[PDB]
């Protein structure tokens, strides 16, 4: 069973605040389409129930939520009370938020991180990316221009 992480963060660290992504890229849905597609997406339920009604679940892959709730129903996904459980396919992607990317971290062995050029200071109750520690191996990609306006590149982090 391998685990990768998906994200982007600005420069600050920060991925989320108050329910969103406070930015926009449009241009880097191609790469979560190409990283994620055919295999499970698991997600903590923050960022499930940030997803509108009409965008979940994602098409075309195994959408997974992770709950402490019994009782919890998120419709087209699959919940479960641990992330051990969600990790039962030979491919798996954390695709959010910042509990579960702090979770999953320990079983990652890639990260796919899209690093957004904005000064976005951090602020009380944001969510923040994990910390990458020295096991991790991998190369910064070239500057892309977002028609949002914002710089963007991306990190392939991998380690055994
Ligand atoms: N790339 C990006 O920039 C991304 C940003 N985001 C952003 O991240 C934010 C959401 O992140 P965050 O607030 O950290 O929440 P998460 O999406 O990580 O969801 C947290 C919920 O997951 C469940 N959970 C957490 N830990 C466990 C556990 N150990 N066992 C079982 N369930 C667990 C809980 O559900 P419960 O309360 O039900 O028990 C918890 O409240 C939003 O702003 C979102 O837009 C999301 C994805 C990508």
């Amino acid at each position: 069973h391998m685990v990768g992480l998906i994200w982007a963060q600005a420069t600050s660290g920060v991925i989320g605040r108050g329910g969103d992504i406070p930015w926009r890229l449009p241009e880097d849905q191609a790469h979560f389409r190409e990283i994620t597609m055919g295999h499970t997406i698991v997600m903590g339920r923050r960022t499930w129930d940030s997803l509108p009604a009409k965008v979940r679940p994602l098409p075309g892959r195994r959408n997974v939520v992770l709950s402490r709730q019994a009782d919890f129903m998120a419709s087209g996904a699959e919940v479960v009370g641990s992330l051990e459980e969600a990790l039962t396919s030979p491919e798996t992607w954390v695709i959010g938020g910042g509990q579960v990317y702090a979770l999953a971290l320990p079983y990652a062995t890639r990260c796919e991180v899209t690093e957004v050029d904005i000064g976005l200071p951090r602020e009380a109750g944001d969510a923040l990316a994990p910390v990458l520690d020295e096991t991790w191996r991998g190369e910064t990609g070239e500057w892309r221009f977002s028609r949002s306006g914002l710089r963007y590149r991306l990190y392939s982090y991998h380690r055994s």
